[PDB]
């Protein structure tokens, strides 16, 4: 078709429709949502990215970058059939300056590879998610929370500059001192404004030791959930969690536990965690000291860490939702707990809920001031918890299944003003219509995002079904 001929004339490498590699390059992370691209560009340099974008614009098709392909909604494929997919995973080089400790990271680099290179070359790191196969592109442009985030912030907070290919093929560099409006927009909503062709990240010196631990929670009835969660949020909100401590609740039908990573040794951990244990009347278990990379591996749930193979094909079948909330009033705790015990525990699929200890007085995430970037959730009191709700099937996903997580989220949002909750596009939820998605993902920053979208991509070349809409001018 026209897009294929345009790419050929422009000397852009592609994955041909009738090739083995099409299957891999086109594949979703979420097997519930396959889409068939119009074509797949396979750039090895920024020039190819420019040429691919220009071809999309000239021919009249939509285009989307795909970095790691982990979008829960397959938005790296366009979120619908018939987009040019700019597959970035042949571009995964990571370079670390020995002097400034700034890393230059190609946009197809996955987190495991990044972590490995930074650590092996200079004992450096930046703050990012668990899951070594996750692409740096989608992850860092919309937040990126992990087991260093209470200590060191979101992946987006370590971005120091970026080179971007705009919808008309122009090149720009964005930083605090250059195209600062674009730099603001990128840092929370980056999928909407261009294709990032190179990232520069600051780093911190990796701690020599980290200690993983677990605290099993007796959340077997609604009363225990309410009381335990009520104590836990009160503790976090009141400054109970030290900067070195990074933690979450993981819940499923069969166990609930706190899981943490303490940036320090086991004895430091025991001392630091004692007050919470006394508050919750629980005990520590599975206390394990690690070197930095062993710490990453512990929560990676992956044999492969340093992943660079374009054959990468990890996938699951699922529905997922997210939330960001303040502390919850007890009546909301009660409804959420009732749903957990009476509904979630009886759902005959592999579901889980993660509640990250996200905000509060000591969190590096919510220390970032409210004007620093488009990412919306920076208030230390109002943005206390981050949630991932995940509903996985091993056969095909049942078409009536969505009511489960939808109902659970309603138990939260019913009792919270819209100013006290939002949602997180790194757990992209295609159940949300376009208007609602923009509002819940970006909240108070939507209006400015829409203005910058009109300035930078007025034709919506980078469209997907939950993309920011250009402001009307
Ligand atoms: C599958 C998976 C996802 C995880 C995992 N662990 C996470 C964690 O511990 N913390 C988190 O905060 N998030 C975790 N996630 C979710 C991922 O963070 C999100 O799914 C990311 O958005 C995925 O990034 P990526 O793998 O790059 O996904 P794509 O589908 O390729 O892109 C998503 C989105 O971003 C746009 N985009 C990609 N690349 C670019 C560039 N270079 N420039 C602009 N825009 C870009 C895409 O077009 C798309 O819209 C653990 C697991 C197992
Ligand atoms: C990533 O970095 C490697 C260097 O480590 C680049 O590899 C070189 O590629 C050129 C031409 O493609 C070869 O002539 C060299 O021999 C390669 N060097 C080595 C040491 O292998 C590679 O080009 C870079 N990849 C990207 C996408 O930019
Ligand atoms: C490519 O896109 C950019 C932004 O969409 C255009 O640059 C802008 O041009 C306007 C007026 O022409 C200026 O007022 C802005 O300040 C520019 N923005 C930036 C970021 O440079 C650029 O003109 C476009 N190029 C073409 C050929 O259309
Ligand atoms: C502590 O870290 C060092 C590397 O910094 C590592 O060699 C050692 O094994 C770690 N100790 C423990 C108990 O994990
Ligand atoms: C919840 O379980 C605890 C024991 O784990 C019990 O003491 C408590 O009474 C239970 N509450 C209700 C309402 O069943
Ligand atoms: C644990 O860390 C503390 C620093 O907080 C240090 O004083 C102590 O030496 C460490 N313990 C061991 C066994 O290294």
């Amino acid at each position: 078709a026209a897009i294929d001929e345009c790419l050929k004339n422009a000397k852009v490498p592609v994955t041909a429709r009738n090739s083995t590699e099409w299957k891999t390059d086109a594949s979703p992370f979420n097997d519930r949502l396959p889409y068939t691209p119009a074509a797949i560009a396979k750039p090895a340099t920024v020039e190819h990215i420019q040429a691919a974008v220009l071809c999309a614009a000239e021919v009249g098709v939509k285009a989307n970058p795909k970095s790691g392909g982990h979008s829960y909604a397959s938005f790296g494929l366009g979120g619908e059939d018939g987009h040019l997919v700019v597959e970035l995973d042949r571009m995964y080089n990571v370079t670390l300056d020995p002097e400034t400790h700034i890393a230059t990271v190609q946009p197809g680099a996955r987190l495991g590879h990044i972590a490995t290179v930074l650590y092996e070359e200079g004992k450096r790191a930046f703050s990012h998610g668990t899951c070594p196969g996750v692409g740096v592109g989608g992850h860092s442009l919309h937040g990126g929370f992990g087991f260093s985030s209470h200590s060191h912030g979101l992946a987006v907070d370590w971005i120091t500059s970026a080179d971007v290919v705009l919808a008309n093929g122009s090149l720009v560099t964005a930083s605090e001192t250059e195209n600062p409006d674009l730099f603001w927009a990128l840092r929370g909503a980056g999928s909407n404004f261009g294709i990032v062709a190179s990232f520069r990240f600051k780093t911190f010196a990796a701690p020599p030791n980290v200690t993983s631990y677990e605290i099993n929670l007796p959340w077997t009835n609604s009363s225990n959930v309410v009381k335990g969660w009520g104590a836990l949020q009160e503790w976090l909100l009141n400054g109970g969690m030290p900067e070195e401590m990074n933690m979450r609740v993981l819940g499923n039908a069969f166990q609930t536990q706190l899981q943490g990573l303490y940036h320090g040794n086991a004895s430091a951990l025991k001392t630091a965690i004692q007050p919470l244990l006394a508050l919750l009347d629980a005990n520590l278990s599975s206390v394990q000291e690690h070197d930095w990379m062993e710490g990453f591996r512990h929560y990676a749930y992956s044999g492969e860490i340093d992943i660079t193979d374009p054959g990468y094909d990890q996938s699951e079948t699922f529905y997922s939702k997210s939330l960001v909330t303040s502390a919850l009033p007890p009546d909301v705790l009660e409804r959420v707990a009732e749903y957990w015990i009476e509904t979630a525990n009886k759902v005959r699929r592999s579901w889980y809920i993660i509640i990250d200890m996200y905000g509060g007085p000591n969190s590096a995430v919510t220390r970032v001031p409210p004007g620093a970037g488009s990412y919306a959730f920076r208030d230390p009191e109002r943005h206390l918890f981050l949630y991932e709700l995940y509903d996985r099937s091993f056969g095909p996903y049942p078409d009536d299944g969505f009511a489960f997580l939808d109902g659970w989220v309603h138990a939260f949002t019913g009792g919270l003003d819209s100013s006290d909750w939002g949602m997180y596009i790194n757990y992209a939820d295609p159940g949300l219509d376009r208007a609602e998605a923009q509002e819940v993902y970006y909240r108070q920053n939507l209006d400015r995002l829409r203005r910058i979208k009109q300035q930078l991509d007025p034709t919506e070349l980078f469209y997907y079904p939950q993309a920011v809409e250009p402001a009307e001018v």
